[PDB]
This record gives structure tokens, sequence and C-alpha cells, in this order.
């Protein structure tokens, strides 16, 4: 945590709500803890980092790879002065240490479930299980919640006025351009999920069978291609049906780079966002309008509010309610919105006006 001491961007808010299940009758709610995080600093020089993390299996993931991205840019190895190609290498050295040092942080852990598991009878129903074997069992459950979770993040970068965006998932980034002729709202990443096809290739490559792999659309609940963490599709994907032919591991941490872009007399906004948010707006209002909405809302929430956060949490807010709508009405989408996931937005301005 030393992260507290780091200087909070003054250009940026971020909004944000925990995942929700609506109650068959009735009002009430129901809710794990939430797994987003984001961050959203600036270092020494016109340097500044922000990114939104989505995490699962836990939250213990999310926060070891914020503090650690952290401490793997903001303590030097970024300059401005630096050209193009060394700000993608340092991006990439970012993250491919975050990933080995995660698993590295979990490895004894790992022998010591391996031990614990040779000692107890496989199979057998927690409630049969004598007392002697029920101490080693929790034993594993506690180391269980210890070396599990997994999480996916964008993050993105501004140096000297010039803009860059790391991905690994499903988390997007948006720039929005004020122009002439309205809001141009353009998604900076991609999306690295089983309809991604450069990401069907990669599959391919190592052996998969891209056709039963789109079909199928997840593997292990989660649709993201790329995932930081996560041992069990790191280590025993050898043992997962879909995964079982690959060569080498089919779910990476590599992030996807993104060219600088310029932001020189550009005016607008990015928006920073998880899965959780437009996927709920994608529940209710249907397929593929999430960006263009969301950034019409934040556009109506910039004339409104009279902070960042203001704005990044009233969107939230208005997304929250469309999705809960939705469920109630038992209209014709009412389906698709039982409950909802954690729901992250950043917003960094760019000098549009606010309030
Ligand atoms: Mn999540």
């Amino acid at each position: 945590s030393w992260t507290d001491d780091l200087p909070l961007c003054h250009l940026s808010g971020v909004g944000s709500a925990s995942n929700r299940s609506y109650s068959a009758d009735g009002k009430g709610t129901e809710s794990h803890p939430p797994e987003d995080s984001w961050l959203k600093f600036r270092s020494e020089n016109n340097c500044f980092l922000y990114g939104v993390f989505n995490g699962y299996d836990g939250n213990r993931v999310t926060n070891f790879v914020a503090q650690r991205l952290s401490a793997e840019l903001l303590l030097g190895q970024l300059n401005a002065e630096h050209a193009e190609a060394d700000v993608r290498r340092v991006l990439l050295q970012a993250f491919d240490v975050v990933e080995r040092s995660f698993l590295e942080s979990i490895d004894d852990a790992l022998a010591e479930k391996a031990s614990l598991q040779s000692q107890l009878p496989e199979g057998v129903p927690q409630h049969q299980l004598p007392p002697q074997y029920q101490k080693i069992l929790e034993r594993l459950k506690t180391l269980e919640r210890e070396i599990s979770g997994g999480a996916m993040a964008v993050v993105a970068v501004l140096l000297n006025n010039k803009l860059y965006v790391a991905n690994v998932g499903t988390n997007r980034a948006l720039l929005c351009k004020s122009t002439v002729d309205g809001l141009q709202v353009t998604q900076l990443n991609v999306d690295h999920t089983t309809e991604n096809e450069d990401e069907l290739f990669r599959l391919s490559q190592l052996g998969l069978d891209a056709g039963k792999i789109k079909q199928v659309g997840i593997i292990c609940g989660q649709e993201s291609t790329r995932r930081i963490g996560d041992y069990k599709v790191k280590y025993g994907y050898t043992d997962i049906d879909l995964l079982s032919a690959a060569k080498s591991k089919p779910i990476i941490a590599e992030p996807e780079i993104h060219g600088a872009q310029p932001l020189d007399g550009v005016t607008g906004f990015l928006v920073l966002m998880s899965e959780g948010l437009y996927k709920a707006l994608e529940a209710a209002h249907g397929p593929g309008q999430a960006n263009q909405e969301i950034a019409a809302m934040i556009d109506t929430e910039f004339a409104k509010q009279t902070s960042l956060d203001a704005v990044a949490q009233a969107v939230v807010d208005r997304v929250k309610r469309i999705h809960s709508d939705t469920f109630a009405s038992g209209g014709e989408r009412a389906r698709f919105c039982p409950r909802h996931e954690d729901m992250t937005l950043l917003v960094r301005n760019f000098g549009y006006p606010l309030g």
C-alpha cells in the first residue's frame, strides 16, 4: 500500500458499484465481495497512469496486479523523454514481471496443497469425513483462497501528451473526441474473447479446435482469452477439455499494446471500464451498443455534474437502474438481467467542459 502516498490525478474520476443478484420475489439483492479495482496516478513529469481491473475467484489477484504494476511503472521505469518503442517495451516488461511474480508468490502454497491432498481420502462427502481429516480439509480451503483468483486489466499511460493502452482481457478503453460533427467514439483496445478472430487464430496455432472453442464461447466461467493469474488455467489446462490439445498455454497474460495516440489539441475524454458495466447495459438494451450509449450517458453527465467522480458515478448509477428496472418490468429482456457484475468506470478528461 505504498501507493497511498502516490499523487492522485486531478483530471480524472472513478465511479463504481458492486455485483448484485436480484431476489426472485420482492426487492432485495445479494452481493459477493467486489473484485474490481482501478488506479489513477500522476508521476513526476507529465506522466499519468490509469487502470481498471476485473478479477474473478476472489480479489487477491486484482490487488496484487494493481500494486505490482504500480511498482513496475511509477518508480522510474517510465520516462517523459522515452521513444514509443521504449514505452511499449516498458509496459510489456511490467506485465511479464507481474505475471511471473504472481505465479512465484503462490508456489509454496501449491506444494503444501499437493501434500495435504495426498493425506486426504479423495471423493468423500465432507460430512462423512472423520474429525481427523476434517482439520486437513479446512487447511485446504484456506490455501485455496490464498492461491486462487484471476484478473483482466486495461491500462493507459499518458506520457508527454501521447496515450498508450495496454490490455489483457475484456475491459475497454474508449477515446471520445468532440468533433464539429458530434462526439466521435472509438474503442482503443480489442476484446480478447473467442469471438476475436486473431485470438481464435492464436489458439488455432496451439493445436486447439477453434470451431469448438468459438461455439462454446467460455473457457471456465470466463470468456476472456487473456488473463493474469488463474493457476487453474495456467497450470492444469492439459486437463481441461477445450484446452486438452494445447501445445502451450491457451490463456496467456501478455498484453496487446496499442500504438501511441497523439492528444495535442484533442478535446474530449478517455473512458476505461470493466466488463461488468458494459455487459449489464447490453443485457438490458441488447447486442452491441454499450460503447455509444455509455459515451452518450457520460456526455450528458458532463453538463450536469460538478466533479469527474460524480460524472462517472452517475453513469454507473443510471446503468444499474436501467438494469434492475428491466428485470423488474418482467418485460422482454428481463430474462437477461437477473444479476449483474461489478462495475467500474474511470473517466480522464481532456479539456471537455464540466458543469
Ligand atoms: Mn469480475
